[PDB]
């Protein structure tokens, strides 16, 4: 039943993202959907199943949307900026599930953790490769290519701790700023 | 007793940083110091007291060391690079307590959370102000000054998720790279 399913997922995501996974019980979820503990197991076998599903659909979505961006523009600089705007858009729309991705992966077992870690590596690879399309002269040094990519991810992944998507600075404005800073540097940024 | 005190703190920091705060019990700590649950309360009143103390001494240390850096060099570009090298040095030496700062603040009540949040704001202020000493022309826009500062923090604070301080790239090398990228941009970075 694809309606009540997503309410559980929706309501669980919110709790896992405030108090966290170990803090949130199956009972907590049951009564957040204003429901009995029984009716949850009609859709999910475990608390881990709820988590595994929301993480899976979320990274799967991010990967597909990245691909559409990749397969769209001709120009490397445009594709890169579009990828960053996508990630921040997904924050603006899907903050809870985003935070849970960035925060809750360890709560899982080993096989599914690593299936999801594999998907996160795909996503990282897309960004790394798009950066090296801007600087093909830098592709020879894989060590520093990984460093530069992960420093970039830090800028955007840390946003959940401080950034409010309904504030003065829009997701698109933040993305443009992030790219101008990362590509061209704080010291060359035009001052209004 | 200032000897056994720090073992508790040391051993607790390690557990809070792997499995987390709610996951780690007072019993877990008692037996990590290969000890009875009684002897912990000789030094600490609560699990929260253990946490509050390690967070307090850690942010207090970071603040003092930042000040020594600030009061040292004449040149803004040097002071900024020295601040980043300091933060990454503290990761190389104090990873566990660092992760716990970046990760566990919410496990606390309200008054002490906000005393510590206030100290984190001081630290952020040091970095913001040092950036605006590089670009005084940008100090007029406080909104974007906060955005640029927090994007910077993301690069360095996200390191706990991916960076190994005993690897190919040293803490000082990572700091130099982070600063070159942030100040001068990915597109102007010299390629070996």
């Amino acid at each position: 039943y694809e309606n009540i399913r997503d309410t559980i997922i929706e309501r669980a995501a919110a709790m896992f993202a405030r108090q966290g996974y170990s803090e949130t019980s199956i009972g907590d979820i049951a009564r957040a959907c204003e429901c009995s503990k029984s009716r949850l197991y009609h859709y999910f076998d475990s608390k881990e199943a709820v988590l595994r599903d929301m993480l899976t659909t979320h990274v799967d979505s991010l990967l597909e949307r990245c691909r559409q961006v990749l397969y769209g523009s001709n120009e490397p600089k445009t594709r890169f900026l579009q990828i960053v705007k996508l990630f921040l858009e997904i924050y603006a729309t899907s903050r809870d599930r985003h935070v849970v991705m960035l925060t809750c992966l360890d709560a899982l077992p080993e096989d599914q953790r690593k299936a999801l870690i594999a998907k996160q590596r795909e996503l990282i690879a897309y960004v790394r490769d798009a950066l090296l399309q801007l600087r093909p002269d830098m592709a020879a040094n894989r060590t520093l290519a990984h460093v530069d990519t992960m420093l970039f991810f830090g800028m955007i992944n840390w946003t959940y701790t401080w950034y409010k998507a309904d504030g003065s600075v829009s997701p698109d404005a933040l993305a443009e700023r992030t790219v101008q800073l990362f590509l061209d540097g704080y010291l060359n940024l035009l001052s209004a």
